[PDB]
């Protein structure tokens, strides 16, 4: 049935990293709207506090954790085990923009921090989630958040691009490795996504190039085939589709949700 | 809402080429379940006659046409204009396997027919559909059927692989070209799809390699990360998702629905 | 050392080899001791091959590559003179039409596919029985384009065929590898010469802008900010036919200054 | 002049990281044969001592350095400055295989060490080389060593694959960033390269899968289209070509030198 082909499996146990704001919250709330038992971790106490008692919103569990903090990561899984009691979906969503600048300009600690959060934390969560996901009635799923910078080069954003390409290779390797266990592994590659984060990116890149914000933003928009920024709800919908009967045969793939970003 | 994000727009006017059997029929029937006004063309009179009066199946219009026959393609669009009155989605599904054999063994006329059906017909339908699609209230959509052989090499299937790669290049060019008009253009790449067509392919390749059917089938299954063939309904579900609000912002992409075919 | 010297005495056929990139490749091989033969659709270009002071003799057949009888004449000419084949350079190609997919002449779509795609098959199917007997392991060098790794608005038949070439190369590399035949695509970028100037002119008209503005848009989307020279394409083909490059197969090598987008 | 096209520029000042053994030494020796002023760093004192006084081998400079220690990297560039007096080519060759095992099995410390050496050290050397390379009379070049594991998924080798995909994204980003300065940036992707390193890899993977060395080796070989391993001199040849007039206009590319590894 076409109707239920597109309905995410009911009752999924979902963990979304960096899930109390932005795209991660859009994903977490979308799963929660579909009968999922959702837990998020997030680095922002204010973001976590803002989740509670939102009138139109099912409850979501939350752990304060910086994803590059191993003790904190273990607390996330302890909190998941104590409440969800299992795991069907890991959304490896947490990430930072990293520095903007020439490779000879950027601060080494900012490079390493971008790698630790955007890449090493993907491993830290995947290594702990795999023993849970292999027990999922639906075939376990890992959904990793790459970027259009994981399929294109991105001048003045080398640590960001490096990690987003790394996520693609990590997904394609895990898809082969975990496929026979039943665990699907895909990357979503968001484009230019409307919200506070991209405005910080545009502002920083405008400063890097010596041009105004309005001109920098226009350069981004004219390089989208649809001439329109991506909405976070499009990323959430794609994640839901991967966890529906119709999409649960997809694995090993990077799905760019971007209006066709033509070049960065 | 998450449920609305994943529902195809209501009332879509949809044309599915080669739509009376196999994957094309799964796509046509899926759209028809979601309130679409669906027309198909097909080369098989018997397949077309088998559409009518199936229990719980909404009516689907059909034109008898071989897509390599320009006169019959023109009649397809006349039948669509006289019934649907426009077009919102072109599903460029029609295709053939082509011959199995070394490049120095295969009949040149079979190379040529593979190109005429798998590549040239895509242009024939796209060029006639674009003037209609640019008037679609939703923007318009072209959904091309490539294959995993459009992202991998395929020994002994060179005309098939050449055309399925060509479809990706066509999609990526049209996405740029038509994006500002609002038309989304994507390829779906089916994997090893359960059906009579793949069984004929396996039998032909077994004969090419001098092995039995069951050994050939096992070689294909071992090279799917999920270790199972793709269902036609998965292809249909992906097409429906691209015509939903949540998938409306995807264009210029090839989406492989294949359980991760690792190699051909 | 020896690593970068192409194998001496190679028997090479270059399609569309009497002008442009194809002639660049053909002459480069002839400078390295190869016995080279070309086909070309222009008898004027063929007549210009002879009596070139600094240039070793190159054999030639007049042939439109979409004409099967003409293709068979090329191989008959090669067999009568070269007596074998070590390298097929599938170089012949046309730009095809410039325009929206709903605007272009279907006959020009078909012509682009016939020349850029079907002819690749027509030459490969006849070369393979020769190439598999090569002492060096036979080679097929196919000319794709940066339009074979990027989308190209208003150039859909061209892009479709250049992507097809990549898929054909990757399929043939698997198919023919165990026979020793290497198969690769070279993807030239924005290559200096008369043909790119016709393309820029045609695209400027499509976009209603002047030639100079159209040209500057192409140049600013090359990371090196300069057009590719034909000799670079020729050099890459030679490298694939050297000891150091002869373990490369299944690949598309973009020689383009990094065309960032089309 | 076809001979002038393929020979590297005379007098190139070349730094090869990890250059006293394996592929890196092959590259260093190849450049030294073509009139280059070559310097290497290496983590093994014993490997460095074996460079001296080899018959008809031009002398090569060396610095003892673990590419993950910042002070040793600073000494590398100090020795280069004191002897070469500049830099035309950085060869980012240093790397390790990392651990063999499922993602839930591998030591996190060895995940981290793989990322530190295969990715973070590329940044450490590139950021110090770029100020030198932008003064290169020939324009400057970075040659990064990726792997076929940077264009394919690699089960039970996830840190290695992730870092080798990262190198591709880093290369494509730097090619855009540094192109207008004249610096060419490419990745070479070696396949299954004959040497002691690949025999350790095969041994390790055979133990992971519970098969013998010969069977594991045979699986690798049957998935090379040319059915033979790549020689290190092929990698060196490709590096030399990128530093010739004929290869001078290639940038932003990953070149796989692998006999077509069909799958991992």
């Amino acid at each position: 049935t076409a109707s239920d082909l597109l309905k995410p499996y009911d009752g999924l146990r979902v963990l979304v990293t960096g899930g109390a704001s932005g795209i991660g919250l859009a994903i977490a709330d979308a799963f929660a709207e579909c009968g999922a038992r959702v837990h998020v971790c997030d680095a922002s106490q204010a973001a976590i506090a803002a989740l509670a008692d939102r009138p139109s919103r099912a409850a979501i569990g939350a752990t304060l954790a910086d994803v590059s903090d191993r003790a904190a990561v273990e607390r996330v899984f302890a909190d998941v085990a104590a409440t969800l009691g299992g795991l069907d979906v890991l959304v490896n969503n947490a990430g930072i923009a990293g520095p903007t600048g020439g490779i000879d300009e950027i601060d080494p600690a900012q490079w390493e921090q971008t790698v630790a959060i955007n890449l090493n934390a993907q491993f830290e969560f995947a290594r702990r989630a795999v023993p849970l996901l292999r027990e999922s009635k639906h075939g376990g799923a890992i959904i990793a958040l790459s970027s259009v910078a994981g399929r294109l080069g991105y001048a003045y954003r080398t640590p960001y691009a490096a990690t987003k390409w790394a996520v693609v290779g990590l997904v394609k390797s895990l898809a082969i490795e975990l496929g026979p266990l039943g665990i699907r592994v895909n990357a979503i590659q968001p484009g230019i996504v409307r919200g506070p984060r991209i405005r910080r990116v545009i502002e920083a890149r405008a400063q890097q190039l010596g041009i105004g914000y309005d001109e920098m933003e226009q350069r981004y928009l004219e390089r989208i085939s649809l001439r329109r920024m991506t909405e976070p709800a499009e990323i959430a919908a794609t994640a839901l589709f991967l966890c529906s009967p119709g999409g649960h045969g997809i694995t090993g793939q990077a799905i760019s949700v971007c209006g066709n970003v033509e070049v960065l």
